[PDB]
């Protein structure tokens, strides 16, 4: 889907950038800050801001590219989904923007769409 590709080439964008606690971009970044900015630079509207909201709203996703990915319920964290098993995630102070295999987590996953 293109809109979920828009999405992911976004977030892949911003990979490198620094994490911040609050930061929704173009330059620092929390987990959901990340999924936030992807979706609004692509004018898909609607997104919640932080991670356990961002897990419950939408529609059902399937991990395609542009899929949110969630961990937990309350979700704790979230990534956007690159389609092939990983995601793009600010990961925690003292990481940068980065892309990791959605398994290594090692936590309960699923994953909502928005476009």
């Amino acid at each position: 889907n293109a809109s979920g590709s828009a999405i992911l080439n976004v977030a892949k964008s911003r990979i490198g950038k620094q994490y911040m606690s609050g930061g929704t971009g173009p330059d620092l970044f929390d987990c959901s800050g990340l999924v936030l900015y992807s979706h609004n630079q692509c004018g898909v509207y609607g997104v919640p801001r932080v991670a356990k909201d961002q897990a419950r709203g939408g529609k059902a996703g399937s991990g395609a590219a542009g899929d949110v990915v969630y961990f937990g319920n309350p979700a704790h964290h979230v990534g956007i989904c690159c389609g092939d098993g990983s995601m793009v995630h600010a990961p925690r102070p003292g990481k940068t923007v980065c892309i990791l295999k959605i398994a290594y987590m090692k936590e309960s996953y699923g994953y909502r769409r928005y476009y």
